[PDB]
């Protein structure tokens, strides 16, 4: 049978590093297993998506026919599937591919195994798009830390990302009037500013930017303008990837 | 193989009732299924023992070959096993004996199925005992219902259950010099008292009271005197019974 199996080493290191973002999970919030390798989590909030793909190193695939599987999350009595994961007991698992409608899960820890089959559900992937127009700057971590920190007080209201071209620069301001900005080039990386803005809300652009933050390593930020204005907010590690997906308003 | 499975209706109702009590079991807390059929939770606190027996008519067994199996409740990776079974979608729950050192527990949900291997453990079993001397109060659900809210302020300190005989009369006594007592036969009902007293934590007793308070029916108290000083205090219903036992001091 079509075996996926996730690697200890690296899965249980990344699933740690997640785990904040783990226990944020939704009711929609889907598990996708795929033969690259790959394992991806989607989880839709008001106007923001969000993407943690994990690398091909955090897996090993005994067999390339085992079929993708998309799964919720949410699992009608284990509850947070992918929170179970992160069990520091952790010693097994692995998804067999022995049904068309549903995937195997195996897991096991030292004195104790178990097995559950959850129904398969239609995914949708979900592509970062190219505009020839769009803004890229990129944020060292320290810079993530000190907007967490600024932002972090429940937050509400709004967050304005204003980006200049004049000289570059990009700005924020929050719904009580406070604002930050960044021009400098050992904190921030300019490629490509155009003059505009755009508004999303708060919670989500914080919990965007924690999920991102989980990797200590710099953020991208980029803007679009075509099928709509949207933010992306993203990081990386050989790990895995986050990527958030804000739309204005 | 020897079935033993819980009766869905009755389970599911015993479950929901409980479902306070089953969030706050512990980490050495047990779980035992026997043939008769029984399912019994079995904690260790402080100076305080406390046990739940479900009724056999939560349960339905195929075949009284079935071996018993006590397994730890706190599980390595789905962690609070029973709290998993209080699930509102629970729609199938057995456990099956096909090997010595371990039990073979089932649960299903709509579009779900799983199981799991535990590793069975020695349990001990634990007999209410009897003495000639021993005090035996029945307490109405209301009595137990006015010492909960007297006692709810986290509680501290300590509780010195007091009890007379010249005319009969239950005293409670806290640290803090707050006392209530009873007399009156139509609110409590006194069945065998002599001068004595008892000293408990107020945590233990105010938890135990918790427990027994699931049933919304009157609770016996039972003070005795002989492997040492013991309070009994217990409530049960046609689902099951919570027993338990606090040691002085």
């Amino acid at each position: 049978p079509p075996t996926l199996a996730l690697r200890l080493k690296p899965y249980k290191t990344a699933i740690q590093q997640l785990r904040s973002v783990i226990r944020a999970l939704k009711e929609n919030t889907t598990v996708t297993f795929l033969p690259t390798p790959s394992l991806i989590l989607q989880t839709v909030r008001s106007h923001c998506v969000s993407k943690i793909t994990f690398n091909s190193s955090c897996l090993y695939i005994t067999d390339k026919s085992f079929q993708p599987k998309t799964i919720n999350n949410s699992t009608p009595l284990l509850g947070n599937f992918m929170y179970l994961t992160s069990s520091k007991d952790l010693t097994k698992f692995y998804v067999q591919d022995i049904s068309d409608l549903s995937a195997k899960i195996s897991m096991c820890a030292p004195d104790f195994n178990m097995e559950f089959s959850s129904a398969c559900v239609h995914g949708q992937d979900i592509v970062r798009e190219s505009e020839n127009s769009a803004v890229h700057v990129d944020l060292d971590f320290g810079v993530v830390a000190d907007l967490l920190k600024w932002i972090g007080p429940c937050p509400t209201g709004t967050v304005q990302i204003l980006v200049h071209a004049g000289p570059p620069a990009i700005k924020f301001i929050l719904t009580n009037g406070s604002e930050l900005e960044f021009t400098s080039n050992n904190r921030v990386s300019f490629h490509g500013v155009k003059n505009m803005r755009i508004n999303v809300q708060l919670k989500n652009f914080y919990q965007t930017l924690l999920n991102c933050a989980v990797t200590k390593l710099p953020c991208t930020l980029r803007i679009v303008t075509e099928h709509d204005t949207l933010l992306y907010v993203a990081s990386r590690n050989g790990l895995f990837a986050v990527e958030n997906f804000l739309t204005e308003e």
